[PDB]
């Protein structure tokens, strides 16, 4: 019967973030894409590499300026915060 048809999961396999270095008034950005299951620590590592800044002294925050727990997936960050993120010194 109809109870036997279930939407078990839904998502998007490729997650894209537009990460802006907002301390620089030219607002340099990178659009980075990663698998949905990518640990967010690896997104910070990728972004720091592309911006040529040390991952250890950098952080990624939401467009609204709030911190993100790194121990979650890229897909979950996108679900909560959308695509626009900022890279800042920590």
């Amino acid at each position: 019967g109809p109870e036997a048809f279930v939407v078990e999961e839904e998502g998007m396999s490729k997650v894209s973030f537009k990460i802006t270095l907002t301390s620089d008034p030219r607002l340099p950005y990178k659009v980075l894409s990663v698998p949905e299951s990518t640990p967010f620590t690896a997104v910070l590592k990728f972004a720091a590499e592309e911006f040529k800044v040390p991952a250890a002294t950098s952080a990624i925050i939401t467009n609204d300026g709030i911190g993100i727990n790194p121990a979650q997936t890229a897909g979950n960050v996108f679900l909560k915060h959308g695509s626009e993120l900022r890279i800042i010194p920590r």
